[PDB]
C-alpha cells in the first residue's frame, strides 16, 4: 500500500523567464505587457476628434476657403492634423504664438462661432479685397473669417471698431497686419504710409507697424499677413484701430474648456468606435500595466515600455528549486491530475487514483491571483497627451520633453522588466514550497508506520484502504496501530 | 519541551504581493500624512509675507503695500491666489515669471535711493492717479517717479546711476501708454518719443503705444514696466523725451540658491520646519508622504496612496516554511520575552529584530532626499511650459507610487516568511540535538 | 556535506545585514575615467579653445588658430571663453544657435555676398575693439557697410542658397553712441535693417543712446541669423547700420549632441560615453563619474558603492544551512561552491559537487547578466544652455534632472541590497538541498550526527561513497 505527493504537469509550451534561468517552461502564465490596437481612430471618453483632414488649425480657424468641407463639431476631445497639411495659410505669412494657441484648442468642451464685427457696417472702407493665393474657382477670394480693410474712394479714415464680449463665454479672436512687397502697393491699399494696427483689451496691448520689403516669393506672392490672437475675457472689450493695413476679424469663437488634450499627426480619419487610449496607429483596450504600442498616445494609457514581451508565471514549472521538491526530489509531475495543482496518487487494492489537494490547491490559485492583480491594479494611471508642439525656435524647449520622455521610458522599461523577472524566480519558489509542505505535512503524520522512499511517496507497513487514505488527506490519521511493527 | 512563536492582541492589518488584511504582531507605516498646519520658517529663515500684495505692488510701492514687513533675508514667498494689490495703475510687468523665481528666495535684500526726486529740476515730478489713490487724493507708485511736462518743456530727461552698492542691484522702470495724443501733449509736449535704457549688457528702446483701451479701473491709459539686473561697478543710462517712468529706488539683491512661490491664505507662525506645504508643514523621517504636492524644502516622495505599512513582526495567530500558522497550529500570548522560543529564545529574537530594523531603516535612510520648490509660475503664452511641468510631475508621481506600493507588498511577503524560516529553523535546532530519545509529536 | 570557503574580505550589504562577508562579488558602479577628452563614436568635437561660439562664427580675429572640422560630434567650450564679440553687443536666439551647432554631419563655409561686390559703399571699417597688430579691424566673415563718398545708397543684396544645403546666415545692427556718429557713419538717420526669406520677415532699426563703455566702446552690434532653406533666397536691404555677412554656413545635421565645459583638449582616445572629467568605458547599469555627460552613458546615481554579492557568505540564514546547523565554511574545497568530504579506510578527501556548482554559477551569472543587460540606454546630452532670462526653463530642467538622479539612486541601492539577501539564501538553499538529497538516500543505514556529516553503520568503500554522491546507492 501506499500514497503519493505530486504536482500538476499539463501540455504547455509556454516558456517565461526568472532572475535566475530563461527559456523556462511553466504549467500557465499571463502576459502584461499590451501590444495590440484596433487600428481605428477612436471617440475619447465618448467624445470625438476635431477632424481636419488637409487643413492646418490655422487655415480652419482663419477660414481659407480650402477648408470649407469641414465638418466643424462643437465639442472635441482631440484634434486630428496631419505631418504637413496643405492647406493652412493660403496667404503667406505667420501665425504668433501658433504652438499655445493649438495647444489650447487640442479640447473643447464647447466651441461656437459667432459674428462680432459684421463685414457691412465697415462702411467707409473697401471691404472686398481677395487674392489670387486664396483664389475659389480660378477668382481672387479670402479667409472667410477674416475681413481685408483697404482704402475706399482715395481715402483710408482711421479705422475704428470695438467688440464688447457678451456671449458668456471667453472668447478667441484672431487678427492680422498685411506686410507689402513695396511703398507703391501699400499706397494703392491704403493711401497712408505711416501706418499702424493697435489692439486692446484689459489686458492686452499691441501695436504693429506694417514692414514694407522685398521678399522671395510665395504663392507668387513677395507680400505677407502676420496674424496673432488674444482670449477676450467675459465682460472685456476688444478695440481695434488701425489707419491701414489691418485684416480684422469678422467672426469670434466662444470657447469653454474643461481640461486640456493634444494634437495627434495621422493619415487616417475618424471611425466611430469608442477608446480610453487613443495612439496614432490604433485604440488600446486594455487592463494591462505596459504596452509597446506608440509612444505618441492620448488618454488613460498604460506605461510605454522598451519590451517585446513581459510574462509572469502563475501556474507551476511544467516538468514532463529554492525548497527542492519541483524537478527536485519529487522528478516529475503527473498529466493524470487534473483537478488541481498539487495532490496525491495512492496505490490501493481497492484501485489506484488521482485526487488533487483542494485546500492546497486554492490558497495557492488565490495567492496567485492576488500577486497578478496586484502587478496590474497598483499602477496609476492618469490622463495624457505625451505627442507635443515646438517651434524651430524651441529645439530646446522640445528636446527638454524628449529627454524627461525617454528618462521615464528608461525607468519604466528596466522596472518591468526586472519586476517579472523578480515576481518569476518567486512564483515558481511558491509552487515548489507549496509541493514540499504539503509532502511534508503528510510525512509528519504518517511517521513511523511507513517506508521513505524518496520519490515523494509513502509506502505503508500497515494496509490503508479508502478510508485511511482519506484521513491522511483529511488531516486526521492516527496512529496508534501499529502494525507493524508485526 | 516545545517550539513557538509570539502572539499579541495586535489588530494592525498588512498586505502581502499573495495575500491582503493580513494581521501582523506589529507594524511601521513609512507614508506620512500628517502636517503642523502652520506656515513656518524654513531652515531658520522666514518667508517673505506679501499679505494681499503681489510682488509686482510691492517692488513698485503701490501705496496699498505700505503695511508689509518687509525682511532682509527670505526662504520662500508667502503670495496669495489672485492678489487684491498688484499694479494700481493699469498695465504690465515684462518678464515677470522670471522676476518672481528669482526673488523667490534672496539672501540680503535691501532697499537704495539711485535717482533721487528732487534731483530731476527741468521735469515735474508730483504726477500721480486717482488709481492709485490715498485718502481720496491722486498718488503713485512710492518706489517709481512720474517725469512729465515742466513748465510747457519736456527736455532730455537724462539720468544714470553707477551701482557701487557692492551686490547685484535689481531695477524697475517703465513707460506710460496714454488714451490719447491730448493726453500724451498735456502730459509730455512732445509727440515722438522714446525711451532708452541701457546697461554693459542692456540696450532697450521703447516708443509708447498711444490708443483707445477698455476701461480698467476708469483707466484707458496704461503703464508696462521692465526691468534689468545692474552688475556690479556696471552703469545704468537712462534717456528719454517723454513717457518715461523711473526709478527712484533700486535693490540691492544677493542670491545665495532658490526657492519659490507659496500659494496661500494662511499667516506665518513661528515654528520650524525643512518641509512646507500650503496646507501646513511636515516633520518627518519617512520615505514618503501625501500630505500636499505643492512642497518646498527637503520633502519625502509625493505618492497618490492612502497607507504605506510594513510588518515587522511576525503574523499574529491566535508560509514559504511552514511553520507560523503551519505545522505550529497557532502563537503563545505566554510568551512575552521575545518572537520565538520554546521563555524566548534570546540569540534567534535577537538576530531577527536586528534584521527586521536593518530592513525598515533601509526602505528609509536610502532614499536621497534634496531641496526643490515644485509649485511653479507660468503665465498664459505658456500654457505649454506649464504643460510640460506637469507631465513631468505626474510621470515622477506615477513611478513613486507604483514602486512604494510593490515595495511595501514584496517586502512584506519577505518579512513574514523571515519570521516563518526563523521559527522553522529553531524547530530543526532542536530536533537534530534531540535525535532519537523523543517522540516527535 | 558542506560549501566553499576562500580567503576573501569582500563586504556587501543586504536588507537585512550589513558588512557581510562573501567569497565573490561584483561591483555594477562605473567609477573610472580615463581623465581624456574623446572622440565620441569615431567622430571628434569641434575645440574652441579660448573662444566662444559667437566668436568663431563673426570671426573675431582672435579665433584665428581654429582647427575647423568638416563633422564634429559635440563641442569644447570653455566657462567663460576670452574671446566672443570683440566689438560689445548681443547676439538674438543664441542658446538655440549653440543647440544647433552642437553636433554637425557637414558643416563648411561658403562666401555668398562678396566683399567687393559693394561697390556705392565703404566696405573697410574696423575698428581697435577687434585689433590685429595694435591696427582697427572686424569679424573676418563679417562686412562692415559704411557711408562712400558722402552718401550711403539703399544697400540692397541678396543670395540664392544653390548649395545644396540648409544653410545659417548671420547678420547684424549698429547701435551708435550718438547722432553724430549715426552721421559720420551713414549719413542718413531714418535707417533700417531688413531682412527676409520664403519664412523670415525681420525689421530693425538702429538704437541711438548713450552706453556705459565696453572695451571702451558705448556703441553696440546686435546680431541675428536664420536658417536659409535649399533654393530659397535672403534679401538684405538697408539705409544703414546694416552688418552683412560675406559668408553662410552650408549645415547639414543628423542629429543632436551639446556643449561640454571644459579646461582640457582633444586627446586622440575613443569612447561611447564622454564626461567633462575624462571618458567612461563600462558595461556597467549605473556609474558616479560626473553627472554632466555626452553619449550611451549608465545611469548617474548618487552612490559610493553597489556591490552584489555572487559567491557565498564566507564563513572561516532561510535555510538554516550555512553559517546554520552547518558551522563553517571548508578552505580543502577548491573545485566548487559545494560538495562532500567522506572519510574512509581508503583515505580522506575533498570533491566538489559539479552538478549543483554548476547549477548555482549559472544562475548567478544570470542574475548579474540580468541586473546589468536589462538597462536600457540611449545617446544623450544632459549638460544645457539657458540665458539669464531662462532661469526657470533652467530650474525646470534642474527639478527634472534631480528627480531621475532620486529615482535611479534609491532603485540601485534597494536592488543591490534585496538581490543581495536572495543571492546568500540561494547559496544557502543550494546546500540545503544537498545535504537532504544525501540523507533522503541513505535513510536507515547512517547515523545523522548533525554538523552535516553522515556516519556510516555499514562500510562505505570508494565505489559506494560515489554511488552517494551519484545519486545510486542502495
Ligand atoms: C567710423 C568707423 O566706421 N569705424 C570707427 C569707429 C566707429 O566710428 C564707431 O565705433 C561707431 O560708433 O570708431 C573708432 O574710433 C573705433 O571704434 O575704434 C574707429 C573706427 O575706425
Amino acid at each position: 500500500d501506499q500514497i503519493c505527493i505530486g504536482y500538476h504537469a499539463n501540455n504547455s509550451t509556454e516558456k517565461v523567464d526568472t532572475i535566475l534561468e530563461r527559456n523556462v517552461t511553466v504549467t500557465h502564465a499571463k502576459d502584461i505587457l499590451e501590444k495590440t490596437h484596433n487600428g481605428k481612430l477612436c471617440k475619447l471618453n465618448g467624445i470625438p476628434p476635431l477632424e481636419l483632414g488637409d487643413c492646418s488649425i490655422a487655415g480652419w480657424l482663419l477660414g481659407n476657403p480650402e477648408c470649407d468641407r469641414l465638418l466643424s463639431v462643437p465639442e472635441w476631445s482631440y484634434i486630428m492634423e496631419k505631418e504637413n497639411p496643405r492647406d493652412g495659410l493660403c496667404y503667406p505669412g505667420s501665425f504668433n504664438d501658433y504652438e499655445e494657441l493649438k495647444h489650447l484648442l487640442s479640447s473643447v468642451k464647447h466651441f461656437e462661432k459667432v459674428k462680432i464685427l459684421p463685414k457691412d457696417r465697415w462702411t467707409q472702407h473697401t471691404t472686398t479685397g481677395g487674392s489670387r493665393a486664396c483664389a475659389v474657382s480660378g477668382n481672387p477670394s479670402f479667409f472667410r473669417n477674416m475681413v481685408w480693410l483697404t482704402e475706399k474712394g482715395s481715402n483710408y479714415p482711421v479705422a475704428k471698431g470695438s467688440y464688447n464680449n457678451t456671449s458668456g463665454e471667453q472668447m478667441l479672436i484672431i487678427w492680422g497686419v498685411h506686410h507689402p512687397n513695396d511703398e507703391t502697393e501699400q499706397r494703392t491699399l491704403y493711401q497712408n504710409v505711416g501706418t499702424y494696427v493697435s489692439v486692446g483689451t484689459s489686458t492686452l496691448n499691441k501695436r504693429s507697424t506694417p514692414d514694407i520689403a522685398t521678399r522671395p516669393k510665395v504663392n507668387g506672392l513677395g507680400s505677407r499677413m502676420e496674424f496673432s490672437w488674444t482670449l477676450l475675457d467675459m465682460w472685456d472689450t476688444i478695440n481695434f484701430e488701425s489707419t491701414g493695413n489691418l485684416i480684422a476679424p469678422e467672426y469670434g469663437f466662444k470657447i469653454s474648456k474643461r481640461g486640456s488634450s493634444g494634437i495627434m499627426k495621422t493619415e487616417g480619419t475618424l471611425e466611430n468606435c469608442e477608446t480610453k487610449c487613443q495612439t496614432p496607429l490604433g485604440a488600446i483596450n486594455t487592463t494591462l500595466p505596459f504596452h509597446n504600442v506608440h509612444p505618441l498616445t492620448i488618454g488613460e494609457c498604460p506605461k510605454y515600455v522598451k519590451s517585446e514581451k513581459l510574462v509572469l508565471a502563475t501556474g507551476l514549472r511544467n516538468v514532463p528549486g529554492l525548497f527542492g521538491a519541483i524537478a527536485g526530489f519529487i522528478e516529475g509531475g503527473w498529466q493524470g491530475m487534473i483537478d488541481g495543482w498539487y495532490g496525491y496518487h495512492h496505490s490501493n487494492d481497492q484501485g489506484s487514483g488521482y485526487a488533487a489537494d483542494k485546500e492546497s490547491t486554492q490558497k495557492a490559485f488565490d495567492g496567485i491571483t492576488n500577486k497578478v492583480n496586484s502587478v496590474i491594479e497598483k499602477m496609476n494611471t492618469q490622463f495624457e497627451a505625451v505627442g507635443k508642439e515646438f517651434s524651430n525656435l524651441e529645439r530646446r524647449l522640445e528636446n527638454l520633453n524628449k529627454k524627461m520622455e525617454d528618462g521615464f521610458l528608461d525607468v519604466w522599461t528596466y522596472n518591468a522588466e526586472l519586476l517579472v523577472l523578480m515576481e518569476n524566480e518567486r512564483t515558481l519558489d511558491f509552487h515548489d514550497s507549496n509541493v514540499k509542505n504539503l509532502y511534508d505535512k503528510v510525512r509528519m503524520q504518517l511517521r513511523d508506520n511507513v517506508k521513505e522512499l524518496g520519490n515523494g511517496c509513502f509506502e505503508f507497513y500497515h494496509k490503508c484502504d479508502d478510508e485511511c487514505m482519506n484521513s491522511v488527506k483529511n488531516g486526521t490519521y492516527d496512529y496508534p496501530k501499529y502494525e507493524e511493527e508485526s
